[PDB]
């Protein structure tokens, strides 16, 4: 709604494209994320000039409260920096949260539980007056590089690591048809990763409502689908597009998979 | 909202793009659309699953009222077929408009008058009621190729077709600085060309109040900014950033400029 201020940068020239390895529109015409393709100077003044408030999701149970004073610590030198960010810790352990030293206009928020559920219907209420956009990530994670507001939009999921360059063939979607999460093998436009997805609080409350009632279906009639909530993500990402795609940029582990040449950052990895 | 049907197409491969020769998103993220960027299947789908209705408006005075029956011809022929068309002709002489046969699902307005006024201002509440994005364009053209869905954005400009392959200080932006269109030699994305932009009615109610405004500022200070309303347009949309760029297969002139072969398609041209 609100105008922008005088900018300088470098003019974008319609005739250089900055990058010409990689796919960075998909055939719905939504953003993929790569290095290269965004202007952060220019996002930062939009989100900004907006008051945004990001809510970062992360569930830390029994052995993985190990996790969190790194992650924690990573996502403060990294994770939309010189924003408004709500850390919500879900934990059984809430005298284990560590204590990490939070900069300004940031805060954390520890509830305990006893995820598609937790997201979906406990905090209904909360997450619509508290924030603007919903990230969920696993915990046994490390930022390395810049993740910002680049991502937000109103639905985003991330490319698995591992499928990028598969064929859809060798995507390990739900095959069984008795599952809700069934997807045939000649549909599917990519394998999204359920370590790393969000959007608008609203986006996130509709997909997690759907995912956790398919779910139950599935439950009913007998049968886990194969990637549990991954596989639900997926049928759901299929079927309502999301309108930015991460790349792998955002989700690697350079332990399993090293560094190609296609990567420029290394973002946010799987700890060691 | 709603759910996508099963559909089959082509997996997009994350490391083969398809267009290498041109870019594709402007650095803060939106589409520049070009062919073989989209595919107008999935498109076609979202938009018809949300019962789409465009405006098209257009203006045809005194001499202009000749090319109407040419431009809602091939309209017919090419823009937005299987969707709820609305036009509104604004006319000086409503006894001219052609007589010309609609597909179903379309319809035409005539308006008497004696242009950023009067879409901001006359036709404010209609607008609001009856159509869902409104796209303006001028009459003395013709569409040659598809013109569809994969345009409809909150906010859209078209790249001027004289200007795509320059640099900014070439642009032809008000360098005045006494005028509100004022650009200084260092700013701008793109030109954009005032013969074809739009939105939702909502984005575009606000760029033309806010040009229609700053135009009658420039007026009591007697000064008429050198591209009038085109001055004004560039100047809203280097501040506020469309949220999709079409390319110049969208407004060319093939007289002028023949068929450079960037452009696949040529889609809505001046006529001779």
């Amino acid at each position: 709604m609100v105008s922008l201020p005088r900018m300088v940068y470098p003019q974008p020239k319609v005739l250089t494209p900055c990058r010409k390895d990689v796919l960075v529109v998909t055939p719905w015409l939504a953003p993929i994320v790569w290095e290269g393709t965004f202007n952060i100077d220019i996002l930062n003044e939009q989100f900004r000039l907006q008051n945004t408030t990001i809510g970062l999701t992360v569930f830390a149970i029994k052995k993985y409260v190990a996790f969190l004073k790194l992650f924690l610590e990573t996502a403060e030198k990294h994770f939309m920096v010189g924003h408004r960010v709500h850390y919500y810790v879900f934990t059984d352990q809430p005298a284990a949260v560590p204590r990490v030293t939070l900069g300004t206009g940031r805060q954390l928020s520890v509830l305990e539980v006893g995820r598609m559920e937790m997201i979906s219907d406990f905090c209904e209420r909360r997450f619509l007056s508290e924030v603007d956009y919903l990230v969920a990530v696993d915990v046994d994670m490390e930022f390395r590089d810049h993740v910002g507001v680049e991502i937000l939009t109103p639905l985003f999921g991330t490319l698995h690591p591992s499928f990028y360059g598969s064929s859809r063939e060798a995507f390990t979607y739900e095959r069984r048809p008795q599952s809700q999460a069934y997807i045939p093998k000649d549909e599917g436009d990519f394998y999204y990763m359920g370590a790393f997805f969000g959007g608008s609080v609203q986006e996130v409350q509709r997909l997690t409502r759907a995912c956790h009632q398919a779910m139950m279906v599935d439950q009913a009639n007998g049968i886990e689908a194969v990637w549990h909530d991954e596989s639900h993500l997926n049928k759901y990402l299929l079927r309502h597009k999301p309108t930015k795609v991460l790349s792998p940029e955002y989700l690697w582990d350079q332990q399993l998979l090293g560094w190609p040449a296609v990567l420029r950052k290394l973002r946010f990895t799987a700890v060691p």
